[PDB]
């Protein structure tokens, strides 16, 4: 049996690899932190659902963001219960955009791991 | 010009659809809160994720479930920034047991729709 | 030993009754979910704290709000952990007003009452 | 004109000073992080209501406490509405104990300021 606290460090241990990614524009410091089965949702400028498999997000982090040493994330949010837990993450001033994002996460194999990430993109 | 309550209600409505299906052990009533996309992950006995496309959600409900009318859900909390939403459902005595499921939604088209659930299974 | 579901009913009930005696101008609904050193808090239109005791609460409702049948309000949030518990309540339309209220609830005596709100008024 | 970003790492800072003084058993550390008029309460053996001014948090902090090298926090949420925020701090291994604590915060002439802290204190 582990506590709240042992489990936020280790969320946080794998939150951290996307944040540092995003800034670093480079998704193979990312991908750890995701199942092989997550998936990716938004919605476009269009109110239309946009997205996928994940490879869709280490696309987008490889070959339309760059490098953002200005950027800083806030974990808004991690609730855990047992197994399962979600996270909120605010990010401002990450390839010219500010980010909500949530997760889903799983505590499989005794590694947390995302299943599901969605966000919404705030205003320019 | 959407308000936090608006937006909360319109979710609610969306979650009962869910609540509603799985106390009445009627997959067809819960299918219009998911998009066709949508996912369902959590880990099994031997800590492997178990899951997939939401038709097996679908599938348990109808085959596996039945009618729990006293089933109690609650609805934990909603979090809401514009195009997406976090929300968290604990529910006691459905069809034999104990869960708390995390949810991620996206406003699509005017109208919320769930995209991920994953879940924990409480002993006992 | 108790769920998350029955201690989150208990406290929606004592919730409900400060949603109750807003939306009815009036403060005898309301009294009951607060401890008798309960605290309001919020900040002025000088960014000054105002608040302290409770009863400022009540003398708001009571002498300078009206019945406000259009008013809805959302329990966002209620985070359980044994004895305590905070709340988010967004409410619209109360008033003239448009309200974001955090509450700090404890288990006493087998009861949950509120210790403490705060609150953010936002534009009209 | 304040990101959901920037007003968290304020917020943090504030809360550091509670962590802080906490672990270092040391109540002139965490003393700035309150409010003159914030409460503290929880419910003692007997499920009664127990607390009062923070300066009865001060005088456990400096009498009570030893410092708790082990002393792990984590800041598990923090929800922010304008000029109103909660937060949760969960601690593991603080002079012998386990707690959950819950704030009520306010951004009082342009810093944020705890009015009330609850806690919960886990079984041995």
């Amino acid at each position: 049996n582990t506590t709240y606290v042992q489990e936020y460090h280790a969320i946080v241990e794998v939150l951290s690899k996307y944040n540092e990614g995003g800034k670093k524009a480079d998704s193979t410091i990312m991908r750890p932190a995701f199942s092989s089965q997550a998936t990716i949702f938004g919605v476009d400028v269009d109110n239309k659902l946009t997205g996928g498999p994940i490879q869709g997000l280490f696309d987008v982090i490889d070959n339309v963001f760059h490098p953002s040493p200005e950027a800083k994330a806030a974990i808004a949010r991690i609730d855990i219960v047992g197994t399962a837990a979600s996270a909120r993450i605010d990010t401002d001033d990450i390839s010219g955009f500010r980010f909500t994002d949530f997760f889903n996460l799983l505590k499989v194999e005794g590694k947390w791991t995302v299943v599901s990430k969605i966000y919404h993109t705030h205003p320019s």
